[PDB]
């Protein structure tokens, strides 16, 4: 998250950090089995880290839970990253309490203007590298999707939808990946991709999560 400030330890207790011997992407709890993330994000031997503020640092909170299985979207194109979406399903249902919680999915889509959190541990620089040790957070508004097709002509489908802002300095980045969007309490998007990360008429965009409630819970529901 680039522009961003300190989220507080345990202030958004649905994110989650995706390991494979170090962290790579964010997801969001939605239950007390099952994570969602980017589709991009997908590898093979995940663990899931719940409760985590410093992901250097044993703090307490913490809960470490294998996944068991992983689903990409039956669509998922890499290409072009439409349907940029993946479940996971964890070895063992995780302990939930205020610390670490589910986030629910939504009913209806959020229009444009709605302020939104979008949090992560990927790079804080527009230029440069530098990745935190502790949750960084960003409130940004969803964009109208014509100022969103204008800033990538002939890029956005309609499972997207570009949050942030025109001016540029403020977005998420590399690493923020798989992770959160939420929305007036609900989880709006999954943090996708960008042009280089808070630069100017070049917003975030995201996976319209919406779009994607009936497939997540046919697939809960028989996996
Ligand atoms: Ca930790």
């Amino acid at each position: 998250i680039v522009g961003g400030y300190t989220c507080g330890a345990n202030t958004v207790p649905y994110q989650v950090s995706l390991n494979s011997g170090y962290h790579f992407c964010g997801g969001s709890l939605i239950n007390s089995q099952w994570v969602v993330s980017a589709a991009h994000c997908y590898k093979s031997g995940i663990q899931v880290r719940l409760g985590e503020d410093n992901i250097n640092v044993v703090e307490g909170n913490e809960q470490f839970i294998s996944a068991s299985k992983s689903i990409v979207h039956p669509s998922y194109n890499s290409n072009t990253l439409n349907n940029d979406i993946m479940l996971i399903k964890l070895k063992s249902a995780a302990s939930l309490n205020s610390r670490v919680a589910s986030i629910s999915l939504p009913t209806s889509c959020a229009s444009a203007g709605t302020q939104c959190l979008i949090s992560g541990w990927g790079n804080t620089k527009s230029s440069g590298t530098s990745y935190p040790d502790v949750l960084k957070c960003l409130k940004a508004p969803i964009l109208s999707d014509s100022s969103c097709k204008s800033a990538y002509p002939g890029q956005i489908t309609s499972n997207m939808f570009c949050a942030g802002y025109l001016e540029g300095g403020k977005d998420s980045c590399q690493g923020d990946s798989g992770g959160p969007v939420v929305c007036s309490g609900k989880l709006q998007g999954i943090v996708s991709w960008g042009s280089g990360c808070a630069q100017k008429n070049k917003p975030g965009v995201y996976t319209k999560v919406c779009n994607y409630v009936s497939w997540i819970k046919q697939t809960i529901a028989s996996n």
